[PDB]
């Protein structure tokens, strides 16, 4: 394995970090190969795939941006409000594609989505609203609650030809400023938050994932989550920067029936690599629990499966092991599951374990890990409790241990505020100018020796990420 983008431990973009770059490449060298597919269960039970290739995938994004290009400006915020299909990804890469700052959330009408739609538009104030013709009505009955000075042009992309195409301006490439997307993820202030993801943030990422999991073509990305989720895009966007297709489901349908993510995770005659996904401690557990085949089933083989990410809160050592004691003999590597550590102000991944290990659960003194240090115990021991670790810190990027009122690095095993640093972190919050500056633009006052910025500028900028944890024998764990 060598990562295309990292030359002497630097990540390297020759051909730019536009993201729409790479989609129209492979638009042009392997148009006829599949690109996106989504598995439809709205009608059948095992499935009808919607399949779009390279070529099929360039001339939706292009139609898009050029009707985008039409109505709005450059600077404009897009919103994303289609149905988990196709036509979502066809919006916010359409969305890139016009020179937009596309915002992914969800369809109004589709039910389990936990997020303040309403205080989240009136923060990016969009210009237009993307949706589908089949939802496009309950977009505008949702709209209809909110001002009337409030309520911008509404887009069915699936309603545009593909012969708009004609008048697409491609955008100039991006410099380092240049925002992709505005990712809006979970907080408990009144006006939500929205991290300022830039093309260089996406591109960076998407490359550090790819270092971690060691992705390589051949691999295939997979996905259940809704979109809108701070893990619900990263597997998507990994797609067009290593060339081999991506394939997803609705929330609902891996609720259901979890075999499905199950069997699509297992090898396909014909697969030239392994799969990659992202499943939160939960969805282990339901899958365990209700998505083990019957007797009787077609062989199920999962022993190609290279990694399923599983953040942002430590995964319990009771679910690893009841996911392995359930698909463990249908071949399922125990190094498949990948902890992790990472948060939307980072774009996405900050932490997991290397490629060849497994999960590292250690056993710690309980109270003493309440007094904010981390002391390992036996098993036998009356204060033992488990505790996993996040793993190591991806490549280009830092994390450090600090007290949070002095900024000053702490001493391995001993727990503090967790500060971040790195190109993929993002330039700030929509619309929140000193909330930007006191969480994104943080200077590191002291450091340990050895210390775990080492690599990082003076003058680098640091996230206060709000959560803490500590470093223990080489790896990072969060302990609140």
């Amino acid at each position: 394995f060598h990562n295309p983008f990292i030359k002497d431990g630097q990540i390297k973009f020759p051909d730019g970090s536009s993201i729409v770059a790479h989609v129209e490449r492979w638009a042009k060298v392997r148009g006829d190969k599949l690109a996106y597919r989504f598995l439809d269960f709205s009608t059948e039970r095992d499935g009808v795939p919607r399949d779009l290739t390279w070529a099929q995938f360039s001339a939706r994004n292009r139609a898009v941006a050029a009707r985008l290009q039409q109505v709005t400006q450059p600077g404009d915020r897009v919103a994303i409000l289609c149905p988990q299909n196709l036509d979502y990804l066809v919006a916010f890469f359409g969305a890139l594609y016009a020179g937009r700052i596309a915002v992914p959330l969800f369809d109004p009408s589709e039910p389990g989505h936990v997020g303040r739609l309403h205080a989240v538009l009136d923060n990016c104030h969009p210009s237009a609203i993307l949706t589908t013709t089949e939802a496009a009505e309950g977009v505008r009955k949702f709209f209809r609650t909110r001002p009337a000075n409030q309520r911008p042009r509404v887009i069915a992309v699936d309603a545009v030809p593909d012969d708009v195409a004609s008048t697409w301006v491609n955008p100039d490439e991006p410099d380092e400023t240049t925002i992709a997307y505005l990712q809006y993820t979970s907080g408990s202030t009144r006006i939500p938050t929205g991290v300022q993801i830039t093309h260089l943030n996406l591109a960076t990422n998407v490359v550090q994932v790819i270092e971690a999991l060691e992705g390589e073509e051949g691999d295939r990305g997979l996905s259940w989550l809704p979109f809108f989720h701070d893990m619900g895009l990263i597997t998507a966007l990994l797609a067009p920067m290593i060339g081999h297709y991506f394939t997803f489901m609705t929330p609902a349908a891996f609720v259901r029936r979890p075999e499905r993510w199950i069997r699509e995770l297992a090898r396909k005659e014909g697969d030239t690599g392994g799969t990659i996904s992202v499943a939160p401690n939960f969805a282990f557990d339901h899958a365990a629990a209700r998505g083990v085949p019957k007797p009787g089933s077609p062989p199920l083989d999962l022993s190609n499966v290279k990694a399923v990410l599983n953040g942002s809160e430590p995964i319990s050592a009771a679910t690893v092991r009841r996911f392995n004691e359930a698909f463990g003999p249908f071949g399922f590597p125990p190094k498949a599951i990948k902890p992790s550590y990472g948060l939307a102000e980072a774009t996405l991944f900050v932490s997991t374990t290397p490629s060849a290990e497994e999960p590292k659960i250690i056993t710690v003194d309980r109270d003493q890990l309440n007094s904010g240090r981390i002391v390992e115990v036996d098993a036998d021991s009356p204060k033992a409790v488990a505790q996993a670790s996040a793993g190591k810190v991806g490549i280009a990027e830092w994390a450090v241990i600090v007290d949070a009122e002095s900024a000053t690095e702490l001493p391995d095993g001993q727990v503090g505020e967790i500060w971040i640093s790195g190109q993929n972190m993002g330039t700030g919050y929509w619309g929140k100018p000193e909330e930007s500056v006191a969480t994104f633009q943080n200077i590191l006052k002291s450091r340990t020796n050895p210390s775990h910025a080492e690599g990082a500028t003076d003058d680098a900028t640091w996230v206060r990420t709000g959560d803490y944890g500590a470093f223990y024998d080489g790896d990072l764990y969060i302990t609140g």
